[PDB]
């Protein structure tokens, strides 16, 4: 056997099609078994559909076995594309090994891989092409678009493996594939999922600003499109037409960057934000608030 061959085996058993069906539709996507109580992983947008209608969708799960059963939604989170479904009382699942992303280098060989049985299934392979790399996603249902800081690969990533875990050669998950391929990394996926598992909900920090990109040689960064009322960036002294170059302790190359960079800011702490206004560079301070203040 092969040398990817083995890995895509080793860990075919962890991977599962989550399919949605309503009698009007049917979509179908990957996700990967993360916990033997029967928590599957998968993105935000395989199963945002029946999330977004749960009236007239059902929602089952696919084994590598063949066996179908139920699944019921345990939370979601559009801002970083990721869900958390259950399965109940199904018994010795293989459950995935999750790596460390933070040890993930550029050049480390992947598996893309997609659920044995689904439809269009891929397992493709190739290499992490970048780290901590942001990159916009298009929402699928009525969900808002976001920005991801992402593993970037050349494996190709598509219908067929979308939701399914990107594979280091340990037979690790190092990432869940999104919808010139790009991973959600895994180190992220934990403390998300921890996050929907526990409370249904994830509450990231806002700070109520809309930015455009800008490059040039006076300052390069995200220009600031909009602010809105009574949000901490008007609150604390964003301008419109102000180009944002340092968001907390992160540096700010354009708009992805910066919705990437808010949501590692702490809710309800003061930090700076780096500002290039008429010519001249203005630190401001702001205190982000929570975009979900119940859940907070």
């Amino acid at each position: 056997a092969g040398r990817f061959t083995k890995v895509a085996a080793a860990v075919a058993d962890s991977v599962v099609t989550i399919e949605s069906v309503s009698d009007q539709e049917g979509m179908q996507g990957s996700g990967v078994i993360v916990d033997g109580r029967g928590y599957i992983v998968t993105n935000n947008h395989v199963i945002s559909e029946a999330a977004n209608n749960p009236s007239q969708f059902k929602t089952t799960v696919v084994f590598n076995d063949g066996k179908e059963v139920p699944a019921n939604l345990v939370g979601r989170d559009p801002k970083t594309d990721l869900a958390v479904l259950k399965v109940d009382n199904v018994d010795n699942l293989t459950v995935a090994r999750l790596g460390d992303s933070s040890k993930v280098r550029v050049g480390d060989e992947v598996l893309a891989v997609g659920a044995p049985l689904g439809l269009r299934s891929t397992v493709t392979q190739g290499i992490v092409s970048a780290l901590h790399r942001p990159v916009p996603l298009s929402g699928e249902g009525s969900d808002t678009d976001t920005v991801i800081d992402a593993i970037q690969t050349d494996a190709s990533i598509n219908h067929g493996n979308s939701g399914g875990p990107l594979i280091d050669m340990d037979a690790q998950v190092i990432g869940i594939n999104t919808a010139l391929g790009f991973a959600i990394p895994v180190n992220e996926m934990k403390l998300v999922a921890n996050s929907l598992i526990k409370d249904g909900k994830i509450v990231h920090p806002t700070l109520g600003i809309s930015t455009r990109s800008v490059s040039n040689a006076i300052a390069s960064g995200a220009q600031v499109a909009n602010v809105k009322a009574g949000s901490p960036a008007q609150k604390g002294g964003i301008l419109e037409n102000d180009v944002i170059v340092k968001v907390g302790n992160r540096a700010v190359a354009d708009s992805d960057e910066f919705v990437v960079a808010v949501r590692q800011l702490a809710i309800g702490q003061d930090a700076p934000i780096e500002v290039v206004r008429e010519g001249r560079h203005v630190t401001l301070t702001v205190k982000p608030d929570p975009d979900s203040t119940l859940e907070h």
